[PDB]
C-alpha cells in the first residue's frame, strides 16, 4: 500500500508534484494532496510569479481553474514550443499531476528537499516524498478525503 509523490524545488512557494511516476491525480485528489503538503492549488498569478523566479517543468499540472505547464525555454516537447504558463485547452481526460503553494516557503528559488508531509492524516498508506536529487521521506498515512480517489 504504497503512493510515490515526486517532489521539485519550489519557486515563490510553487512546486510540482507528481504521483506514482505517471498522470494520476484527479482535481479532487490535487487539491487534497496539496493541503497534505500545507498548501493549496496555486493560482495563475502566484504560478506566474514562480515562472519568474525559474520555475519550468514539462508536465501537466492543476493549478487553480486550469491544467498548465510553466515554461521558460521552449521545448518543441513540452507545452509545443511555447513559453509563459502554457494552459491546456482541449483534453478528453481528467487526470495530471498538480502543482502546490505553500505560502511558508522562501520567496525565490528553493532547491532544497522536501522533508515533510506535515498535514497528511492518520491512515495505512506508506506515502514516499521522493525529491529530484532522490533523497525521501516516508510517513504512513493518507491525504485522500474523496472515496472516489482511492
Ligand atoms: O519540506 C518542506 N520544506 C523543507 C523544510 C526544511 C528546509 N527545506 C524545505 C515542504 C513541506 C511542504 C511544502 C513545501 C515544502
Amino acid at each position: 500500500n504504497q503512493i510515490d509523490l515526486n517532489v521539485t524545488c519550489r519557486y515563490a512557494g510553487v512546486f510540482h508534484v507528481e504521483k506514482n511516476g505517471r498522470y494520476s491525480i484527479s482535481r479532487t485528489e490535487a487539491a487534497d494532496l496539496c493541503q497534505a503538503f500545507n498548501s493549496t492549488l496555486p493560482t495563475m498569478d502566484q504560478m506566474k510569479l514562480a515562472l519568474s523566479k525559474g520555475f519550468e517543468t514539462c508536465r501537466y499540472g492543476f493549478i487553480e481553474g486550469n491544467v498548465v505547464i510553466p515554461r521558460i525555454h521552449p521545448n518543441a516537447i513540452c507545452a509545443a514550443n511555447h513559453t509563459g504558463v502554457y494552459i491546456l485547452v482541449t483534453s478528453n481526460t481528467s487526470h495530471y499531476d498538480t502543482y502546490c503553494f505553500n505560502a511558508s516557503a522562501p520567496p525565490e528559488e528553493d532547491c532544497t528537499s522536501v522533508t515533510d508531509l506535515p498535514n497528511s492524516f492518520d491512515g495505512p498508506v506508506t506515502i514516499t516524498i521522493v525529491n529530484r536529487d532522490g533523497t525521501r521521506y516516508s510517513k504512513k498515512g493518507e491525504y485522500r478525503t474523496h472515496q472516489e480517489d482511492i
